[PDB]
């Protein structure tokens, strides 16, 4: 009638067009002018195009290498339902269920994914071809630059969108990092905040552009947040954001950015405890099954405070190392709970130790171990201190659970009460040893020392104090050494009072070995031990002596 029912008609020969050309020897004039004609009379219809009669036809053009051609058909299709962009302002409005713009999104999502088909056969059609042959471009690549030139070439805003979120899928950080378009960032600051990939995404655009603090911002809030997030995933996000807010990021004031480090850094610092928690509860063959898959799920989310940790789970489970690490992070000043759980500590590791050594034994002689028990362990002593070493270097010595006035006379107890002395092959200075390698000034050694034998507090008592008086020669020996080395130091405090001291050590001596001379049931067998410790203290007060007389003041000086 009213020639010639154009839009259903077009679409006829559009698609008669479409399949001589697949019928062809691909001589490329013909090919070119059917494909090329077949796109020509497609766009004319395309408001009209159903999605089984889209789909066939891109698929006929994939099959004949016209990846462009498909493309811009999509782009097209997609304009064409929907001019008003009811799309646009549909996203831009957060994609309101019970709307009815839902119809012309899904009207265009139909053309995007089919583009994501033909960029998909693309590089699945040419995987192994060569950018370059004999130095110019060959077919496949200029398909390839032809091709996603369309995709470049395009307004469409919920495409680029739709692109933007594909690329991610894929992985292809290649291709989105390397935008220079705000697009993209605005984009992604809307959607930061409800997903880790995509706040990843930001991140890197912020970093790149000098711009730290920006992500360390991102970085932290996530870490705060409520989303799906694993405990090691918000250790990665606080440990970038400690990172990015200790440099500079120009535009932002020095209190700024130390105000957020320091937040990254105590968030951290809990994390890692519970992380460290988390694993060993895990781990523990004491814990039943049951509990654990409990534990999992309070502890591998958000960062829990200081006193759930330690109240639901390190106390409970009696981790007293992280106790003590927790009893730092939280700035806790009680001494004496700190000091129970150094005892409880020492304790602990000492039976552990025990128990090794003991199944040792056991195999060297043939027995059998029990049941589900993994076959020369440390010396309790060895493993005790070994405790205090990974303490002492997580918090540094200057938290409040290194007192050392406190912790030094406890760890001398345990030495004496447990017989890790000579008898086992251990040096009798052993916790002298420990405590000045771990870097506790020689001036706070002597000075807690002397209070020891002072007070006479147990097990230091009686004839035991020549042990006291053994420590105080080592740490003063040490302390003679350390400044004659600084003197020479410095070419290229000490008082009165630690000459005193030793005078009172050696009077401890004499007092000892006449005690010892006099016991019921003969003299004592350490006659010569104490003679000796006689002569070495002898030798330190005069030292000493030299030093405080004069010789320490003429140090820099040749002799
Ligand atoms: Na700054």
């Amino acid at each position: 009638g009213s020639f010639c029912s154009p839009d259903d008609v077009v679409t006829f020969k559009a698609q008669e067009q479409l399949q001589r050309a697949s019928e062809q020897a691909h001589n490329s004039p013909v090919l070119r002018a059917l494909l090329a004609e077949s796109l020509r009379l497609f766009e004319q219809v395309a408001g009209s195009l159903t999605p089984a009669n889209l789909t066939t036809a891109v698929e006929q053009m994939i099959s004949l290498k016209y990846y462009a051609g498909a493309i811009q058909l999509c782009l097209t299709v997609a304009q064409q339902k929907d001019r008003g962009n009811t799309a646009l302002s549909w996203v831009n409005d957060g994609k309101p269920a019970n709307d009815s713009r839902k119809k012309a999104f899904d009207e265009r999502k139909i053309c995007y994914n089919l583009i994501h088909q033909v960029l998909d056969k693309l590089e699945s059609d040419f995987a192994g071809e060569p950018e370059l042959v004999d130095g110019r471009p060959t077919l496949a690549a200029t398909k390839r630059m032809e091709a996603y030139n369309v995709v470049n070439d395009s307004s469409d805003e919920v495409f680029h969108f739709d692109m933007y979120e594909w690329y991610i899928e894929k992985g292809w950080t290649d291709r989105i990092l390397s935008i220079d378009s705000p697009h993209v960032i605005t984009y992604l600051q809307r959607l930061a905040e409800t997903d880790f990939r995509h706040a990843e995404l930001l991140c890197r655009f912020y970093t790149t552009r000098s711009r730290f603090f920006e992500a360390a911002q991102v970085q932290t809030n996530l870490a705060k947040s409520d989303l799906n997030i694993s405990l090691k995933d918000r250790i990665i996000l606080l440990s970038r954001a400690k990172g990015n807010a200790s440099v500079n990021t120009i535009g932002i004031s020095r209190q700024q950015q130390q105000q957020l480090n320091h937040e990254a850094s105590e968030l951290l610092e809990i994390a890692h405890i519970q992380d460290d928690l988390l694993e060993r509860l895990v781990a523990d063959p004491r814990i039943p099954e049951e509990r654990k898959a409990e534990i999992e799920e309070f502890l591998d989310g958000p960062i829990r405070t200081l006193t759930d940790l330690f109240n639901d789970y390190a106390d409970q489970a009696n981790y007293y190392d992280l106790c003590l690490l927790i009893f730092h992070a939280a700035d806790f000043h009680n001494p004496r709970t700190i000091m129970d759980t150094w005892n409880n500590l020492i304790n602990q590791s000492h039976f552990e130790a025990e128990q090794r050594r003991e199944y040792w034994e056991i195999v060297q002689a043939g027995g059998d171990l029990p049941a589900g028990v993994i076959a020369e362990p440390p010396l309790p002593y060895v493993y005790v201190s070994q405790q205090i070493q990974l303490i002492a270097h997580r918090t540094s010595l200057d938290s409040l659970i290194f007192p050392v006035n406190s912790l030094l006379p406890v760890v001398c107890a345990y030495a004496i009460n447990n017989g890790q002395d000579a008898s086992i092959g251990a040096d009798p200075c052993w916790p002298i040893q420990l405590f000045l390698n771990l870097g506790v000034p020689h001036a706070l050694m002597v000075q807690v020392l002397e209070n020891v034998l002072d007070t006479q507090e147990a097990p230091f008592t009686g004839r035991r104090r020549k042990l006291v008086v053994q420590w105080i020669a080592m740490a003063v020996d040490m302390w003679v050494r350390e400044v004659e080395r600084r003197g020479a130091m410095a070419a290229a405090v000490m008082g009165s009072w630690v000459s005193e001291l030793l005078g009172r050590a050696d009077q401890v001596l004499t007092q000892i070995a006449g005690t010892g001379a006099t016991l019921r049931g003969g003299a004592a067998s350490d006659a010569e031990e104490i003679a000796s410790l006689r002569r070495t203290v002898k030798g330190l007060k005069r030292s000493v002596d030299m030093l405080l007389g004069g010789e320490m003041a003429r140090m820099s000086f040749f002799r």
